C-alpha cells in the first residue's frame, strides 16, 4: 500500500484556484481537496478543474471539501484571508481555520501563503501547536527565485548555478545577500571588479524584485500566477522529499542574532518540512539589515502574543 | 523561429490568461505574446506571469504586444470576441464575432503571420470557418478547439469505467461544439473491444449508466457556470493540449474543428471530426464508419452548423 | 516500502545489465539491487552504474545483494537462465530452466518477499508458468514480458504506416512468445477505424505490405542475433515498460504473459494477451472477440506451450 | 521549418552503444546515425536500438551510417580508438583518419570527444579539424565533478542543485579538487568543516574514490561505460537543447588558468555554439600550483606531436 500524497486548500480565491491549476497543470499531488466559506464558489472552481482533468500530465483527484477532509492530508495550504488593522482581521480568520483543521485531526505540515506571511505563519504554530519544522511560510521564496533568474540572465549561466538569496521579512524590510551570491563558484563581487558589469546594474536588479508585486497590483488589482508558482514549488519539495533549499518563513532561535520570530532565510525543505537552516555568514551591512528586519516583526508579534 | 516556438495569444481575459498559465505550467512553448487593447489588465497578467517565471519547468519568455508581434508566431490563438448575452440568438452573437474576427484577422495576416490559427471563441466552428475565409490560408492551418473537451472528458470517464488507461480507449465526441454534438458509440471500444460487446456479456456494464456518461459531458458547461458564472479552466487545458500536438508535431488524433468538403457526407463546413494534428496543422481526417443513427445526428449538426453561415457567407 | 519503490534484478547479463541502465535513465524506480553470483562482472555493473547516477534524472540506488535483499522489493524481475544451445530442443532446455528457477524462486520467497514477479527468461510463458507454481503467489502477481515487445513494434510500424501516433492506433499480437504468435488484424484499428476498412478504401494502403510488416516483426530478433550475435536492448525496454506500469499504477494495457482459465478458450497456461497492468499486477484481461482464423491460431499457440508443459508439471 | 537536432556517434563500442542507448532512454536528440569500421556490429546495434524504438519517451531515428552522413549533423561523438606512451601514438592517427573523413563530408558543427586521453585527443581535434577551439568539446572532467557534486550534497544533506564544486585540470591523476570553492547553499565547505564536528580527512577520502573510481570499474569488469556513456549524453544535451550549463568540460586555454595552447578540463559555459564563456575560480597557492603541473604534463605530451 503505497502513500497517496494529499493536500489540502484552504481559500479558493485568485491566489487559492492559480495555485490549484499549478498542481494539476505540473502533477505535484495525487489529490486535492478544495475548501471555502463561500461553498458554491470552491463548488464551482472544483468542477471547473476537473472539467479538463482528462488533458492533465499526471492523474489528480481533485475534490470539493470541508474541515474534517483534513484529516489525512499531507499538507494544508491556507490561502484564505482578508485583502494594523488588517492583520487584526486575519489574525482572527486564522484562529478559527487553525482551530477547525487541529480539530479534524489533521497531522501534516501547514503551508502559509496569506500577508503578512512572516506574521501569520507565527501565529499558526501558536495556534496549532504543532513542532516548528512543520509549519511553513512562503516568505520570500517568489523574491530570490525572480533575482536568480535575473542573474542568470545578466552573467550569462544557467540558474542551476548561480547562487543569490533574499532574506529577511517578505516586504520593504527585505535585503539580497550580497556576500554570498556567486556564479558558477565566482562571487558577484569579484565579477563586477574585472569587468566594466557595474554595481548599481546589479542594484537595479534588487530595485525591480522589491517592487515586483506592487506594480503587478496597479495594473490589475492582485497578484496571484507569481505567488501560485512559488506555493506549487514549496508543495513539490514537500511531497517529493527533495531536500531543496528554499527560502521559507522559518522559525530562528540564535541562528542570525534572531530568536522567536518566523522570517526568509535559506532553509532546507523535505517530506519533513524544515530539516535544516543554512547559515550564511553576513557582512556588516546584511547583519543589521537582517536584525532590523527581525525587530521590525517581533514588534507587530508582541501586542498579540 | 528555428529552433524556438513562439505563441501569440490574442484576448487575454479568463480564459486567454487560463491559457497562457497553462502553458507555462507545461513547458509548451519558448514564447508567449499577449495581445489585448485592454493594456492595464494585460500588461498586469504578463507582469505576473513572469513574475513566477523561475519556477516553470523550462524557460518561458511572456510578453505584452500587438498584432505586429505575430510575424514570427508559429501559432495565432484567438480567445477574443464578446459572449453571447441572454435572450441573445447565436447569429446575433456572430454577427457582432465575425465583425471582430474581420478586423483581428486581417491584422495578424497584415503583420506578415504566416503560421497556424487556433480559435477558441464561441461559436467555435463558425469562427474558425470565418477565420479561414478571412485569412486566405489553407483549410490544414486553420484549427478550432471543436469537440475536443468533451471528447478527451468523455474518453477518461470511459477509462474511469471500464478500468483501464485513456490512452487504451477510444471514444469521440463529434459534431458542433453544442448541443447536437453526438458520441461515436458504433466505434467506442476498449483496449480494442467494442462497447457494445463489454455491454451485452458484463451485467456490471450498463447502457443507461453509459448514456448516461454522455449526459452529463454535454451538461458539464452549463454547472460549471451555474455555480461559478463562467467557465475557463477547461477549455483552456484543451487549447494547451491542441498547442502541444501542433508545436511538439505529435500527430495526435483530436475532435477539432476541421473543414469537410464531402467526408461524412458534409460539405463546406468546418466542425468536429477526429482528425490527425501536427505541426502543419491538419495532417488528415479520420473517417469513421457511421452507422445510420450517428449519420442522421451528424449531418443535424452539420446542418446547424450551415444554418448560422448561410446569412453571413456564400 | 512506503514511499520508496524498490525493484530487485536476477541475473546480471546484457538483458539484465541493460534493464537495469533503462530503469535508471527512465528515472522508473527509486531503487534497484543486482543479484547474481558473479560478482566481479555485478559488482563492476552496479559500481559502472553508480558512476554516472548524478546524470540520471532522478536519484537512484544501486547496490549489489543477494536473496535476503528481496524482502521489501516492490518487483522481482528474474533474467537469469541458461540459453537455448544449437541442436537442443525447447524441451531441454526448459528441463535446465526450471531447476534454475526452482532455487531462484523458492530463495527469493524465503526472504519475505512479497511483491510481483516478473520474469523475462525464455521460453518465457512457460517460465512464467513455473514461477507460478513454484511461488504460490496469486496468479496475478507473476508477470511474463510475453509479447509486449512485438506487440508494441507491430503498434509503432502501423502507426508509422497509416500517418497516426501510436497512442491512436490498435494492433496487438498475441499468443506465445515465439513462432506461433499471431496479429489480431480483426480488431486492428487506426483512430478507431478497422485496418480492413483502410485497406479496401484507399490503395495506396496494401494487404501485402500490411502482411511483411508481421513478417518482419516476427523474425526482427533473428536478425539481429545474425549480424550482433545477441539481442538486449528491446528485452531491456519492454520489461522497463512493463516496471513502470506497475511501479506507476498506469492501468496500461500490455500483452504480457498472463494466466487464462477458460478465455480464448485456453485453460491452465499462462500465455500472451492483452491485459491491463497496474500496482497490483494484472488488473484485467482483455478479451477480444476473435474471429474463426484467429481463433484456430491462437489455441495452436497455446497448445504448443501446453505441450511444454505438460511433462514438467500434473 | 523547425530545426532537426542530429548527432552523428563514431565507435559502435561499449561506451557508444551505450551513450546510444542513453540519448534514446532520455529523449535527447532526433536523430541518431551510427558508423563503426565493422560495418555489421554498427548494422546490429542499430538494429537492437531499433528493436525497442517503440518504448522510447520520444521519438529519435537511428540508423547505420558513413562518414559521408555526418555532412548535416549537429554533432559529431567520437568513441573510436584503441584502448605504452604509444596509446596515444595509435588513437593519434586513428583521429587523424576520422576528422578527415569527417571534415571531407562538409561537416560544420561540434566535435565532442570521449576517447582517452581526453585532454591530447580534444587538442588532436582540434588541429586536424580546423574549426574555432569553441567547437570542439572533451569529456574532461565532467564525470569526476559530477560524482563529487553528488557525493557532497549527500554528505551535507542538501539537493545537487544547491551544492557546488568542481574537479579540474587534465582527466586523470593530475585532476584535482577546487576546495577553495566548494559551497552548500552558499555556505563554503571550509566553514562547515570547523564549525561542525564535519570532518576534514572524510570530504578528503570524497576525493580519493572519485579519482580511483574507473580503475576500481575496471578491476573488477574490465571497463566502464555507463558512467562514461551518461557523462556524454549530459553534454549533448546542453548543446542541442541551448542551456548555458557549466560542465567541467575539456577546454581550450590561452592564458586563463596561467595556461596556455593546452586542452583541459575547467568549468566552462556550455550551449547549442559549444563553448560560451569560461568560469574564472580565483585558485588558492595550493590549487594554482596543481593545475599548472597539471598543464605542464599535457604540454610536455603535446609537444613530441605538434
Amino acid at each position: 500500500n503505497k502513500h497517496v500524497n494529499k493536500v489540502a486548500l484552504i481559500g479558493a480565491g485568485f491566489v487559492g484556484s492559480s495555485y490549484a491549476f499549478a498542481l494539476i497543470n505540473q502533477g505535484i499531488t495525487d489529490e486535492l481537496v478544495v475548501i471555502d466559506v463561500n461553498k458554491e464558489k470552491a463548488m464551482g472552481d472544483v468542477m471547473d478543474l476537473n472539467h479538463g482533468k482528462a488533458f492533465a500530465p499526471q492523474p489528480v483527484k481533485t475534490s470539493y471539501g470541508t474541515y474534517e477532509d483534513c484529516k489525512d492530508a499531507d499538507i494544508v495550504c491556507i490561502c484564505a484571508g482578508a485583502n494594523l488593522e488588517l492583520v487584526e482581521k486575519n489574525l482572527k480568520i486564522f484562529k478559527g481555520i487553525v482551530s477547525e483543521v487541529m480539530a479534524s485531526g489533521f497531522d501534516g505540515i501547514f503551508l502559509v501563503a496569506t500577508n503578512p506571511v512572516d506574521i501569520l505563519t507565527y501565529a499558526t504554530w501558536k495556534f496549532s501547536g504543532l513542532p516548528k519544522e512543520r509549519v511553513i511560510g512562503s516568505g520570500t521564496t517568489l523574491d530570490s527565485a525572480r533575482f536568480r533568474f535575473m542573474l542568470s540572465e545578466y552573467f550569462g549561466a544557467a540558474p542551476q548555478n548561480v547562487c543569490a538569496h533574499i532574506i529577511g521579512e517578505h516586504g520593504d524590510t527585505e535585503l539580497p545577500v550580497w556576500s554570498h551570491a556567486n556564479v558558477g563558484g565566482v562571487p558577484v563581487s569579484e565579477l563586477v571588479e574585472k569587468n566594466d558589469y557595474k554595481q548599481e546594474e546589479l542594484d537595479q536588479i534588487v530595485d525591480d524584485v522589491k517592487n515586483a508585486a506592487y506594480h503587478i497590483i496597479e495594473k490589475k488589482g492582485a497578484t496571484y500566477y507569481g505567488v501560485a508558482m512559488s506555493l506549487a514549488r514549496i508543495t513539490k519539495a514537500i511531497l517529493h522529499n527533495e531536500n531543496s533549499i528554499l527560502t521559507v518563513s522559518t522559525y530562528l532561535d540564535g541562528q542570525y542574532g534572531a530568536d522567536d520570530v518566523y522570517i526568509g532565510v535559506p532553509a532546507v525543505v523535505n517530506r519533513g518540512g524544515i530539516a535544516g537552516i543554512t547559515e550564511l555568514n553576513l557582512n556588516e551591512k546584511e547583519k543589521e539589515q537582517f536584525l532590523h528586519s527581525a525587530g521590525v516583526l517581533k514588534n507587530i508579534l508582541k501586542p498579540h502574543f
